[PDB]
């Protein structure tokens, strides 16, 4: 028996229902046929039967999967995101935050007991029943969980939320199980002072944290932390899934099956505070779509690759051919649309312009690098892409512009930045119109 | 910063300054050039022209040590050609406008109306091309996309935001503009991708920041 | 005036009507519908329930002239279909954004340099049909020209600014909307026109409107 | 020997410089090659034959016109313009008013006399010689003057400023010499009271008050105006050219000649006030490039026309030609896009779309109106021009729009508009793809 809207999914229409015959209220995830697609239709498939074969009081149950119009009829939990409810209370100690924990692996713990890896264990997953007092924590969206074989490791793909990625992953290594506890220690760290472990506004750099475990336990904020906190995090955030604690050895750590022993009670003011800074940035930062914006930040090292970059260009610009075979490498190869498709090597084909285009006489050239993007691999190594846009006098006299796209890839050798290899698309850079 | 003349003079390393330094460069630093000493007032400075005892002459390797640093990063600077490195390090109020953009895309790519005109002002002004170079106002022109197309064709779409950048012009107006990539399933069933380049202006009205015009150029955002 | 409940009571025509009357008008047209009373309760107010003793029985005749011309023009508005009416009746601030506007597309027919930098923003973004689908940032881009063509070729060309609408964003932010059109002499000597759509984006700095970004599609301004 | 810059002109540079053998100074208009346009050139040799011939000291004078790079040497005008000159005194009375009358008539008198008319005497064009005390008026900037054959009237076509056209002007009859008196009245008028006689947002409203001469002197600020001033500015005002005063007879008019004795002295701060606010909106409407601004405002019988061609689009739109034969005249003509280029009579051609096309099926059309523009031609005439933008589902069942241009016109016949023709550029109104 539907009656309010609750929100709304890619494909789907969440709705609040009932079973009437027994005045037991649910959600209702209406399928339809809005977009059908192809790994959309094999992942819901996916996700009814996991769903389905899933019974446990801290996740979310699948109650029917009915096909009148096809419906996802699930729990219905109005307790929000447990991350929100924190910040709302007025105590919030270690002992709260182990009995949601004792709680989430439990969730964890049946998960891997059906040979079920759920893979995106993060806050906007971790929902509370209802806003009842002592509501429980539910495990939800089971979007992007897998089906392991008993303890197999495989390469599932590289999927998850990246500040919660785990160490092998990153590593492309075959996983399993143990990506959950990783996640969970995450969490439990963020839920204990109110900032995750690892965080950078360059990915590449977060990852890096992450894969060598490079986490700390700051003062003054950890110094209340009881020991035990601490010690479950570190086998949790343990960088060899090997030995990684499992979510049957964390339940029964001390900190989880002693918690009124050895958790601490003093509220964590500190802790909230934080919470809600970060729950802040949580829903500011979601990137409702696929967003990419150009590295504006620069190392020194990669700077010093625009730097030769635009030193080899304007070289080209001015026709200064000993510049160039300075910068360029002696067995240079290059795609370029002046070769047609062609993989040219050395110098020959491009000393043909130098000869006979880079000194035009009363014609301006204008050059601009745009979104330079540089990747280091190593430490005498780099490639860099870039947008050339280039502005210049046609033949009737009038001002044009066009542009191209260019990768150069960079080795450091005798001391020297050198170009190895480059490949133009696009227009050519001579006008030729 | 240099129209406030916002420049001070931290501690440790100004602490062993001259005063007489301190205060010829306030002179020259004056924001109103009417009242900034001239370059014969300058040669009369005490520091400049009894230098002799009024300059300090203790060794300042201090400056030495962050001059070189200066250097190393005005020659890594050193910009031959024309160089334009797109956004990336976002206040949060700039943040602010690229979520209620994505929501405003999001909204459009599943045919929800209702959360179209909550975003939307009611006198939105826009260019685009399925306008043929008119200007349309409000929200009839759109609505046609949303009771047709939008939820009617079953196909599955992906948007791409590429290059935001956002004018903060004033504490409740801003304008972004970005790369709208599509990729799409055509009519035979083959992927494509289309780019559009699109600006938006938002007014920040009873506490909620709505769309007043777009430009929108390239391709049409219906594939 | 509506979200601000900005209606009044004037004299002569409501010294007559009682303040029963008004005061049901009152408690329907408050601002916090929380506040606003239902129709359960209008149905119990004095002027609904106790009319015979409440509500006058004058003969309202200027009600009924007045009725008579507003049912006129709702009559004549009646939009069958979607219209889209220019416009032309413009306060002073919103002419203040033309004005500006003009100059700066005057600066440029004149190849004036000195007069885009003083008017354009040191920020600028531009989205153009020369910049090639590009979000293009500062005066180098637009450097280029001024350098060489806008000054350099000598051809007649004038220009036309059609149905310019502006949105006023906050005290010192506006945005302006508009078609140019561009008449000018081609390579053969001939006669022809061409048409760009351009939105500007105008932040007032230091007293004084800037540009800070702007979007052309359609032709290239250059001919 | 040049020196700062003044300003620039559309082609020319504006420069301080001197007569070095005599230490008098000047402002140099250079005339370059930055364009030489058709009648860019015919203007120019006109105006400086014009002002050669013209040797006044309230006329800007030209000194010479050297072709080394081509110049325009005229007198160095330092004092702006009269309006913003007026604004800054302490004390401003007709007689100060009429004392600046005298010297513009003085100039205009001179070019009568020499054959030549100005034809765009407005506040612009009034200069004073320096920032100095009594400096001089001047008057500058013959652009627009013309040269006449005696007292020979004939049709030099419509130029000017709309607030000073002439009546004769504005009834396209031949003019010569007395445009320039009305304009002066305006002029004086203004210098008053500080608000010109005509305005009118509607300019062609502002046109039908000056052809009947309708301004008036409304109180209070007009009660202190002596009726010697009223006088002469009935004398300039006058809507027969052949009766208008003449600069000769202006210049020995009471209020001129005899400003002594009976122009007031009375300071008039109300208009000094008026006058701030005058030449705020003159610089705020310069309309520095030409400016076009669909018709937003409506008359009802405007609205009248919109409104019947609205319910004739709604009719087309759905097919119903009872409508369509009631609103359009049986004598109806056509240009059409589905006409080829032929002009189409009759009903039956429009008949062929309602019967095999404008009751499709599943097919919405939606059909916006953009920037109606209505003339009416008598009481019981119009003609309605407007872009037609219909949005409508293509073949392949993609949403797409097309744009038409429509002039339609109308004929009030029997008590009821009717549509007696229309003229479609563009695309066809019926979804051809």
């Amino acid at each position: 028996q539907l009656f309010e809207e609750l929100g709304k999914g890619a494909f789907s229409v969440v709705r609040r229902c009932m079973k009437i015959p027994t005045g037991q209220e649910y959600a209702a995830k209406i399928i339809n046929t809005k977009k059908l697609s192809a790994r959309d239709h094999q992942k819901l498939e996916r996700e009814a039967r996991i769903c389905r074969l899933l019974k446990h009081p801290n996740i979310v149950r699948l109650h029917d999967s009915i096909s009148e119009f096809h419906y996802l009829v699930f729990d219905l939990v109005t307790g929000g995101e447990l991350f929100e409810d924190i910040v709302a209370r007025e105590y919030y100690s270690e002992a709260d935050a182990s009995h949601c924990i004792q709680q989430i692996l439990e969730s964890v713990n049946h998960c891997h007991l059906n040979g079920i890896v759920h893979r995106d264990l993060k806050p906007e997953n971790l929902l509370l029943a209802s806003k009842s007092k002592g509501a429980a924590v539910k495990l939800a969206d089971f979007g992007l969980a897998i089906e392991v074989q008993g303890d197999q490791q495989a390469w599932f793909g590289f999927a998850g939320t990246p500040g919660y990625l785990s160490p092998e992953v990153l590593r492309k290594d075959p996983y399993g199980k143990p990506v959950d506890m990783w996640a969970c220690g995450v969490i439990l760290y963020i839920l204990l002072v109110g900032y995750p472990p690892f965080w950078d506004e360059d990915q590449h750099r977060l990852y890096q944290q992450i894969k060598a475990g490079a986490y700390d336990f700051p003062s003054p904020e950890w110094d209340t932390v009881t020991p035990e906190a601490k010690d479950l995090i570190n086998k949790m955030l343990t960088i060899n899934p090997a030995k990684r604690i499992t979510a049957s050895e964390a339940l029964k750590h001390p900190w989880i099956c002693q918690r009124s022993t050895v958790a601490s009670m003093m509220h964590r003011q500190e802790t909230v505070d934080c919470l809600k800074k970060f729950n802040a940035r949580r829903k500011l930062k979601g990137a409702i779509l696929t967003t990419m914006l150009a590295t504006r930040n620069f190392s020194a090292r990669k700077q010093e690759i625009i730097k030769v970059t635009e030193q080899l260009i304007e070289a080209i610009n001015n026709g200064c051919f000993e510049a160039y075979t300075k910068i360029c490498d002696p067995g240079l190869t290059a795609f370029e649309p002046e070769a047609l498709g062609n993989l040219v090597e050395g110098m020959d084909f491009h000393r043909f312009y130098f000869e006979n285009a880079l000194s035009k006489s009363n014609k301006p050239i204008h050059t601009i690098i745009l979104n330079p993007h540089v990747h280091l691999v190593g430490d005498d190594a780099a490639c860099i892409a870039y947008i050339r846009l280039t502005q210049y006098m046609d033949g009737s006299g009038m001002p044009k512009t066009m542009q191209s796209e260019e990768t150069r890839v960079w080795h450091r050798r005798d001391g020297k930045w050198q170009n190895v290899h480059f490949h133009r698309s696009g227009s050519p850079t001579v006008p030729i119109k």
